[PDB]
């Protein structure tokens, strides 16, 4: 394996070093706004070298943003296909590319055969054809690498399914944004070339002076290049047609020829295109060669990308005769005319690539290579897109449920085959595309309008409710002896129970456990753990009362803590938040310890008074003027105090001190070591007076934030054996630090309410010397080296925060984890920030027409890790990569891949079982079988399951960390017949694999293999 820390890449351009020594200055560059006048040598080109153009028609289709997805489709999408298959068919040289499976796999679905036999034809014959093939074109910055693949997959699939095809090329001229992890996955899934555009106006000036906008992109670690993917970055400002032509929208915008008038377009430059006649050909090619000529000068080979399309064009049959046929003229003529030494004619994307790649194999030209991301983009001035790294945070957060659940019911349904009638296959499909779709850059994003934003939370409720029943049918069939199990298909056998999504004061959701002498003395609950590696983790249940005990099933007692059940009000009549204690639901608290990819079932029982192995927190009110908390039959009362310091350590684990406002202001990671100072800060941007506004894209402040001002707020403390907490309820945000033993959790409630033109930010302060170093994960996949830059401005600071972030010095570290992606930085040596919402009142300008009013009530999720990092192995200072501690690690995964808990929903479970998988082997902690999917329905002789593997790279600090198992996934079900190692997407086989053993991946790398059975 390729040592992914001791060795720094030597790349002909890294981003970090390009960012440090950029200028980054907005100067008009004239015509082309952000660069220079271009010029260029006419005698470059001649009868034995000629310009050989491609111009490739397109047309960008978002599934969801200002009309829902079918909105769309019923409006534009539909009728774009439609002409698509008929002028195509017609014009055999005319050629079309496509993006977004979701809209063409509907499209198809719904076509008649006839049709559908006609656009297999031009599939077939290379006049249409796919770009990269996902189920959309995802944001990059918000989004999971888990998600990235699985939409990826889900067009992938479909598109070899009915069209017979795999796309190797892949089109991103849309997300806000770059990022490397998706040439990571694009190589491991069969890519050989990818395009990009929404990056920097200064990177592209800078790499166009260095024809770099053509570069072998490799990973941030990767000393060989074995990642590599070659990616072309296009110059402009925009990928519409004034800015694909060449450097001059006034010329380019006179050969996009829907903007004549009569489709109610125009040419903000003023001069309009004119159809192509013989009196006017050779001055409109004159024009037109010299943009294209200079367009060339910014790249190395002969061969030129002309993308021709903007946002749903190619909608009407005119709108198609207007492009072809004026082209068509120009290509005539351009083409005759010796003078110009030009080719020009309608292409695809891979024809283009095919073009480059024989032009190097030529030797004409060499590429540099690259390492780094693309974030944060600014398209001009100051205007940088770091706002929708939080903007509609509740989905955001949504969306990383979701991924879970799609996950654990793959996983939990894949170990059966089953009956059609089950209707399993049917809705995991659903849930796969719901998730799919989100990953849309308009919807995790957070930049869509209110009533598309109302259809994806719909699609992902559904989604959600289709995983919940694949999971608890499949964990009925996994823990019910064989001869006694009687599905029936459409009833709930187990009720999920989620204590964090949507969460406490979000949604009263779950359900209670209603034990009673006079109605039922116990109750199954079921945990599974979709991690292969044994899991204990605290676990919570609602019951009806506090007299209750938990036994696994050997009816061996596990000890328990009861807490009562705390709901905080915003009280309109006395304007305090404070809260309100259940007196007749309770949480019982245990340590569930599970199998790998397995389950644990435990029983609760109620007794008439408290249980031998079950104890009571303490509970106490800081404030002055309490009232009363009564608690029922809880048999602990409530304790009162005016507002003070509080200190409070969990078992062995940290001891965590609070200020009297009830925030963290130190941890002492033992009993003889300093009380590092930690402390917690809610601040509040505004938004400027004058000039451009924020909005849903943008992040404009009014200058750095501004301290929340707390009032005398109330503080809830409670104390338990396993868990303690302390809650404040502050303006906006119940904010809560709960402690188990070891990482603190963090809970915010976050409710902006009517506060207008805010965004609340959650700052930690400390005394760590990190300079201007920070570190934040790229999709979840990998932590890149951040540094701030006092020459750019706070909001090109910010970066997308997907699942963490951290700042160390020498000798200490602070990794923030979260269970949602959001914005953050690090302002000043030893802080990091996260925004938590943002509401404004005004549009940024981008499209979207509105401004973002339709906040609501969001329960955020984070582990802060305090660690000594004095005796890790760490990369050395010009190493661009980070890497996180097994407790940093293993805490993202307790955010994003928890247990999840079943509560077992009749009376009676006949024939119960108390475990699975306590068989399956304990693999290294680095590992994760991050995707577990059945591949073939019933009906197949030979089944089929697929793995993705993931190895993350954890920093070596003096830990033995010994006795695990070997994870072969091709063994994990029985009667294995041949194990392949495959692309991610599952489509491909790359290696028949002797002795049907999959291999372990290295630190870095992710996998995937098929295992067939017989
Ligand atoms: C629907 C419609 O007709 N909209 C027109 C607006 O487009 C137009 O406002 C201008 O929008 C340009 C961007 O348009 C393109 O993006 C739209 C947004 O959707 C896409 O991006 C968002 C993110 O932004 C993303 O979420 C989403 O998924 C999607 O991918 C898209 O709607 C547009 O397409 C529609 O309209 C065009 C015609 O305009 C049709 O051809 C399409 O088929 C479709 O209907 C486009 O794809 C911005 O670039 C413009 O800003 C420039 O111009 C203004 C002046 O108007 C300046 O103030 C700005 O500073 C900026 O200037 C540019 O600056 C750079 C750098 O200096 C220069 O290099 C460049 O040459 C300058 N351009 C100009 C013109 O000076 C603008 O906001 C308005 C036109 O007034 O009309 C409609 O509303
Ligand atoms: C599918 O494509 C492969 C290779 O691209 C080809 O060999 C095969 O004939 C095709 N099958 C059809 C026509 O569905
Ligand atoms: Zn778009």
């Amino acid at each position: 394996c390729q040592d992914v820390v001791q060795d720094v890449p030597n790349v002909d351009v890294q981003m970090l070093e390009l960012y440090d020594r950029m200028s980054f200055k907005d100067i008009d560059g004239g015509v082309w706004k952000q660069g220079w006048n271009i010029k260029y040598d006419p005698l470059k080109y001649n009868a034995h070298h000629k310009l050989k153009v491609f111009v490739v028609p397109h047309s960008h289709n978002d599934p969801g943003w200002i009309q829902t997805f079918e909105e769309y489709y019923q409006h534009d999408t539909k009728h774009i296909l439609s002409n698509a298959l008929r002028h195509l068919h017609d014009n055999p040289e005319m050629k079309f590319i496509w993006a977004e499976i979701s809209y063409f796999a509907r499209f198809y679905h719904d076509l008649g055969e006839n049709k559908k036999l006609q656009m297999k034809s031009i599939v077939k014959n290379g006049q249409l054809e796919f770009v990269t093939g996902g189920w959309v074109m995802p944001d990059e910055a918000n989004s999971h690498w888990r998600n990235v693949l699985l939409q990826l997959t889900e067009g992938q699939t479909w598109l070899k399914q009915f069209m017979n095809v795999t796309p190797t090329a892949s089109w991103a001229i849309a997300p806000f944004g770059h990022s490397p992890t998706m040439p990571y996955i694009l190589q491991k899934s069969g890519f050989k070339n990818m395009l990009i555009q929404r990056t920097h106006y200064s990177v592209k000036k800078e790499l166009a002076q260095q024809r770099q906008l053509e570069f072998l992109w490799r990973q941030i670690w990767d000393n060989k290049g074995d990642t590599a993917l070659f990616t072309h970055m296009m110059p402009f400002y925009s990928y519409d047609i004034p800015h694909t032509c060449g450097p001059d929208p006034k010329v380019c915008c006179q050969f996009d020829f829907k903007r004549m008038g009569s489709f109610g377009l125009s040419c903000p430059w003023k001069v309009p295109p004119r159809t192509i006649s013989d009196q006017n050909v050779a001055a409109r090619s004159d024009l037109l060669v010299d943009q294209w000529k200079k367009k060339a000068e910014l790249y190395r080979t002969n061969v030129l990308l002309i993308p021709l399309g903007d946002d749903f064009r190619f909608k009407q049959n005119t709108e198609w005769d207007v492009q072809r046929v004026n082209y068509e003229r120009l290509f005539e003529h351009i083409n005759s005319q010796a003078h110009f030494n030009v080719q020009a004619q309608f292409g695809t994307l891979q024809e283009y690539f095919d073009a480059v790649h024989q032009a190097e194999r030529a030797g004409q030209a060499e590429f540099p290579t690259l390492s780094g991301d693309f974030f944060t983009y600014a398209d001009r001035s100051d205007n940088y897109w770091s706002g929708y790294y939080t903007s509609r945070p509740y989905h955001k957060r949504m969306d990383r449920v979701l991924m879970h659940y799609v996950r654990a019911a793959e996983m939990l349904s894949a170990w059966h085959s089953w009956d059609g009638m089950a209707r399993i296959e049917e809705r995991l499909e659903q849930a796969r595309r719901e998730l799919s779709l989100f990953q849309h850059h308009d919807g995790i994003t957070g930049t869509a309008k209110t009533h598309v934003v109302v259809d994806y939370e719909q699609r992902m409720q559904e989604a959600l409710k289709a995983c919940q029943m694949v999971m608890q049918q499949s964990v009925y069939r996994l823990l019910t002896k064989p001869s006694i199990y009687s599905p029936d298909f459409s009833f709930s056998y187990f009720t999920l129970d989620d204590s964090r999504w949507p969460g406490s004061g979000v949604e009263d959701s779950r359900t209670t456990i209603i034990l009673g002498e006079d109605i039922l003395p116990s109750k199954h609950v079921v945990m599974h753990n979709t991690l292969p590696h044994w899991r204990e983790q605290l676990v919570d249940f609602y019951v009806s009362s506090p007299f209750v005990s938990v036994t696994d099933l050997a009816n061996n007692p596990v000890e328990a803590q009861v807490s009562p059940v705390w709901s905080w009000h915003h009280d309109t009549l006395t304007k305090t938040i404070h809260p309100q204690g259940s007196t007749t639901k309770y949480r019982i608290i245990f340590k569930a310890r599970v199998p790998p990819m397995g389950l644990a079932t435990y029983v609760l029982t109620i007794s008439d008074s408290k249980p031998e192995h079950t104890s009571y927190a303490s509970n106490l009110l800081l404030r002055k003027n309490p009232t009363s908390l009564p608690l029922g039959q809880y048999p602990e009362d409530v304790k009162f105090g005016d507002p003070r310091e509080i200190s409070l350590r969990v078992g062995n684990g940290p001891t965590l001190a609070f200020s009297e406002q009830g925030l963290l202001k130190s941890i002492q990671l033992t009993q003889d070591s300093p009380h590092v100072p930690v402390h917690f800060k809610f601040l509040k941007y505004g938004v400027r007076s004058h000039g451009d506004r924020s909005g849903a894209y943008l992040f404009l402040p009014n200058g750095p934030a501004s301290p929340v001002e707390l009032g005398q707020p109330v503080v809830l403390v409670t104390k338990g054996k396993l868990e303690s907490s302390v809650s404040v309820g502050l303006p906006s945000v119940v904010h809560q630090t709960i402690m188990r033993g070891g990482a603190p959790e963090i809970r915010n409630l976050v409710d902006i309410g009517s506060l207008d033109n805010t965004e609340i930010v959650m700052r930690l302060e400390t005394h760590i010397d990190s300079g201007d170093i920070f570190y934040t994960d790229l999709n979840g996949l990998q932590f890149i080296k951040r540094r701030r830059l006092d020459k750019l401005p706070l909001q090109a600071n910010y970066y997308p925060i997907p699942s963490g972030m951290f700042i160390e010095d020498a000798n200490t570290r602070l990794t923030l984890l979260t269970g949602q992606p959001l914005g953050g930085s690090s302002l000043a040596s030893g802080e990091l920030e996260i925004m938590q919402d943002r509401r404004l009142a005004s549009d940024d300008e981008r499209g979207l027409g509105q401004g973002v009013l339709d906040n609501k009530p969001v329960l955020h999720i984070y582990r802060l890790v305090l660690e000594k990092v004095n005796n890790c192995v760490r990369p050395s200072k010009l190493h661009p990569a980070g890497y996180l501690t097994s407790a940093a690690h293993k805490a993202s995964q307790s955010l994003l891949d928890p247990l999840d808990k079943f509560i077992f929903a009749e009376n009676e479970w006949i024939g119960a079982q108390g475990q699975f998988g306590g068989d399956h082997p304990s693999a290294r902690e680095d590992l994760d079988v991050s995707v577990m999917r059945r591949l073939t329905k019933s009906s197949a002789k030979t089944q089929r399951v697929g793995y993705v593997l993931h190895r993350t790279n954890l920093m070596q600090c003096g830990t033995p960390e010994e006795h695990t198992q070997k994870l072969d996934v091709c063994h994990l079900l029985p009667n294995v017949a041949r194990c392949e190692r495959t692309t991610l997407t599952f489509l491909q086989n790359l290696e028949h694999l002797d002795g049907m053993v999959a291999p372990e991946v290295c630190p870095m790398e992710t996998a995937a293999y098929v295992s067939s059975h017989s």
